[PDB]
């Protein structure tokens, strides 16, 4: 058990994945330097958590993503993030690398919309 929130990296990842919960999906990511993020598939089961209806499977491709599938799908999810304004103006290219530069943030960003507020019970 590590003390002290800084850095603030799981915290996004940990989110991801509640979301993609929340509405039942089947894709889930573990860090920002994943080797899955590179086919854009658990980015776009995300958004439809958040704003469902506009996320067309039918389009998104899914399995064995040849170098230009892959690009494919994440130019997909890049279009739907703005799309629904999530202050992202990230490359579609960055996620098929999977660099940790942006596809951290491109995550954060998509939270912001997403969760508003949280209380608890102060005591018991």
């Amino acid at each position: 058990g590590s003390s002290g929130s800084s850095g603030n990296d799981d915290i996004i990842v940990n989110w991801v994945n509640r979301t993609l919960s929340e509405a039942g999906k089947s894709t889930s990511i573990q860090s920002f330097k994943d080797k899955t993020i590179s086919s854009s598939l658990a980015v776009v089961d995300l958004i439809d958590a958040i704003q469902p209806g506009c996320i067309n499977y039918d389009l998104v491709k899914s399995g064995n993503l040849t170098e230009d599938d892959k690009h494919n799908n994440a130019k997909y999810a890049v279009s739907m993030a703005r799309r629904i304004g999530a202050r992202v103006y990230a490359l579609p290219e960055d996620l098929v690398e999977v660099k940790p530069k942006m596809v951290m943030t491109v995550f954060a960003c998509l939270m912001g919309r997403g969760m508003k507020r949280v209380s608890g019970p102060s005591s018991g």
